[PDB]
Order: C-alpha cells, then sequence, then structure tokens
C-alpha cells in the first residue's frame, strides 16, 4: 500500500514585469539569443 | 493498492505585465531571438 | 506502507523585473547567447 | 550579424519492432498505463 | 559576429525491440504505471 | 567573433531490448510506478 500526493513544482512563482529578453522555463536543445 | 493524486505543476503562477520579449514555458528544439 | 507528500520544488520564488537577458529555469543541451 | 543553422533533434533514430507497450516521444501531463 | 551550428540532440539512437513497458523520451508532469 | 558547433547530447546510445518497466530519458515532476 502506497500513497503519493500533493507534490508541487513551480517555475516562476511571482510577477514578471517589464521583460525585454528571453524568459524560458524549460528548454531541451535549441538556441537562445538575447 | 496504490493511490496517486493532487500533483500540481505550474509554469507561471502570477501576473505577466508589459512584456516585450519572448516568454516561453516549455521549448523543445527551436531558436528564439529577442 | 509508505506515504510521500508535500514535496515542493521552485525555480524562481520572487519577482523578475526589468529583464534584458536570458533567464532560463532548466536547460538540457542547447546554447545561450546574451 | 548572427547565423544559426543545422541544429538537429531526434527522438528515436532507429527501428521500433514488435512493440506491445506505450512508446511516447514527448508527453506533457497525462497518464500512461502499460 | 556569431555562428552556431550542427548541434545535435538524440533520445534513443538505436533499436527498440520487443518492448512491453513504457518507453518515454521526455515527460513533464504526469504519471506512468508499468 | 565566436563559433559554437558540433555539440552532441545523447540519452540512450544503444539497443533497448525486452523491456518490461519504465524507461524515461528526461522527467520533470511526475510519478513513476514500476
Amino acid at each position: 500500500g502506497y500513497e503519493v500526493h500533493h507534490q508541487k513544482l513551480v517555475f516562476f512563482a511571482e510577477d514578471v514585469g517589464s521583460n525585454k529578453g528571453a524568459i524560458i522555463g524549460l528548454m531541451v536543445g535549441g538556441v537562445v539569443i538575447a
């Protein structure tokens, strides 16, 4: 008998203001210029 | 007997204001210019 | 009998203001120029 | 002056024979039973 | 002047035979039973 | 003047035979039972 629950995973937990660049959460491969 | 529940996954949990760039949550391959 | 719960994983837990570069949370492979 | 080219991303690069289960390349959310 | 090229990312580079379980390349969130 | 090239990233570089469990390459969050 197992029980798994209430795990929680966040990437950005607050405000993201006045951005002008490249804000990525998860990136597999690929290039980014900024 | 197993029980899995209430897992939770967020990428952006708050406001995203006045953006001017590239805000991506998950990116597989691909280029980004900003 | 096992019980796993309430684990929590964050990448950015506060404000992200006036960005002008490359803010990435998790990056597998891939190049970044900034 | 920038130049980005010839990036390449593969998920399965060879034969996939006699399968009987769940072969997924990329999975966001969702359950799999096998 | 920059130049980025010929990056390469693979997940499975050979044969996948007689499978009976859950073969996933990339999985964000979500449960797997096997 | 920069030059970046020929990077290479593999997860499984050979045969995967007679599987009966959960073979994952990259897993963000999420549970696995096997």
